[PDB]
């Protein structure tokens, strides 16, 4: 059952719970653990274990609150037990579609096959839960103003997501966005992610301005509220948690739902339940696997506590695309034009018909670098800045090593593939006459 947990809706820039009608602020914190050859995943799933989040549910619930963010799931595990119990305490989750070993490379950045699987896995394992808020399809790729051109790669990830999960039969789970407070960079990011023919359903900010017993007008919380006054889609911290002063008294609470932020934010998001030798959780597991609870979640507690933000109710509120930031070199060089949708079918064919293949299982910089300099490889390229994407771009990095070292084709007709690896073959498949 999931009767306490109402599936969220998105009505213009407001989140509502589609039973009620009444509008959803988030009270939340960050949920995710981390590990101090390759028989487990890097990344912990706390949701795919039951011991480990029937253990902390209890503290979540003390703590008052009814979102979690989660930044990774392993899409081949069951995750019913877990989200059935937070649905039982009337708790929802936010979660990434990426992983640290799967995401867009910000210093490299693509969209392809690889990455839009692993989108389409997390999708497809967790989109049956009605207490699944939304998705982020990116975390901080742009992060400052020499990566701005990561940004259209992210805008294709969340135009792709939302037509796959439109084309699915799951529920329209809104997919949105989480980015970084970077001054010179946050204002263009912002206008971006809701800009020209794709939007963003939402829009996270990573917000640690205030820190200590600071106020409205000195954090800079004022001066957010009044820049994103009127925004198109809902926004909230998807984190925050200054941590200079502690214990973290949490007074941002106040402020974020008072009355003059309550009509501009959606609430937010702690960082984090979890203590990890960062000065940042709320709890930390100790050697026998039990919670203590530390001096910080008192202070999130009450706060959460005494917080009854004033929203509007659906029908009330409901009773000309956004010009995209101009390009200017060394600022903003993020292109209006987009990366197409990555081609499973097409970038398959390569697998089939190629002659030269190299499994995955450093040797890419080195490899592409040598091939590269023998052939052109325009089209494995993509620039976010001009917005011209190559035809096979949106392969996955062994496909586009493969489709290099094919262009063999030398014309030996011998089956030496012109690459000395043990990771390179020829492929037989190649041979039978997409
Ligand atoms: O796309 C982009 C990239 O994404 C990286 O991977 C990120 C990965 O870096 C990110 O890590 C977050 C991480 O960003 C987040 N976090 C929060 C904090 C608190 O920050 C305090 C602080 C705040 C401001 C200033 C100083 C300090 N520190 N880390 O913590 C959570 C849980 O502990 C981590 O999962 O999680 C995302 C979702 O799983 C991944 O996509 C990739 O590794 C990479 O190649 C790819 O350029
Ligand atoms: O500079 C790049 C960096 O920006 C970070 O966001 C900053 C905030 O960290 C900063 O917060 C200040 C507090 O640290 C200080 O104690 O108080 C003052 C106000 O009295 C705060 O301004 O504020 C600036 C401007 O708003 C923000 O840009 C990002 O979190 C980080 O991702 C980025 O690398």
């Amino acid at each position: 059952s999931f009767e306490k947990t109402p599936a969220i809706k998105i009505v213009g820039n407001k989140f509502f719970d589609s039973e009620s009608g009444e509008q959803f602020f988030i009270k939340g914190i960050a949920y995710q653990l981390q590990r101090s050859g390759a028989f487990e995943t890097s990344y912990i799933d706390a949701l795919a274990d039951p011991k480990i989040c029937l253990r902390d549910i209890p503290f979540l619930k003390m703590l008052g609150v009814n979102t979690l963010r989660v930044y990774a799931i392993d899409p081949t595990k069951s995750h019913d037990i877990c989200m059935e119990a937070l649905s039982a305490e009337g708790m929802y989750v936010l979660l990434d579609l990426s992983e640290p070993d799967i995401s867009i490379n910000r210093e490299n950045p693509s969209w392809d096959v690889h990455i839009f699987e692993r989108y389409k896995s997390v999708i497809d394992a967790m989109s049956s839960f009605p207490n699944l808020l939304g998705y982020f399809a990116g975390n901080e790729v742009t992060n400052d103003h020499t990566n701005t051109f990561a940004s259209p790669f992210v805008k294709a990830a969340i135009r792709d997501a939302k037509e796959y999960i439109s084309h699915s039969n799951h529920r329209k789970i809104p997919v949105g966005y989480s980015t970084n407070d970077d001054a010179m960079t946050r204002d263009n990011l912002a206008r971006y992610f809701v800009c020209g023919d794709v939007k963003a359903d939402f829009y996270g900010i990573n917000m640690y301005e205030w820190c200590g017993y600071s106020t409205y007008g000195t954090s800079g919380y004022r001066e957010r509220t009044k820049e994103f006054e009127g925004y198109p889609i809902p926004v909230f911290f998807s984190e925050f948690g200054c941590n200079l002063v502690r214990p973290r008294p949490f007074t941002e609470v106040s402020a974020l739902y008072g009355n003059k932020m309550s009509s501009v934010w959606s609430g937010g998001l702690a960082y984090m339940y979890f203590e990890e030798e960062n000065e940042y959780g709320v709890v930390k597991i100790n050697d026998n696997d039990g919670v203590d609870i530390l001096p910080d979640f008192k202070n999130l507690k009450k706060e959460f506590a005494k917080a009854d933000p004033k929203g509007i109710t659906e029908e009330e509120y409901l009773t000309e695309s956004v010009e995209c930031p101009h390009i200017a070199v060394g600022v903003w060089e993020a292109n209006e034009k987009l990366p197409e949708t990555p081609d499973r079918s097409k970038c398959a064919c390569l697998d089939e018909i190629l002659p030269c293949e190299i499994v995955p299982f450093g040797k890419y910089e080195e490899y592409f670098s040598y091939l590269c300099s023998k052939v052109d490889c325009s089209d494995i390229l993509a620039n976010g800045k001009t917005g011209e994407y190559g035809e096979f771009s949106d392969c996955s990095v062994e496909q586009k090593l493969s489709l290099q070292l094919s262009k063999y084709c030398i014309g030996a007709n011998d089956r030496h593939c012109p690459l000395n690896d043990k990771n390179v073959y020829f492929n037989l498949e190649s041979l039978q006459p997409c």
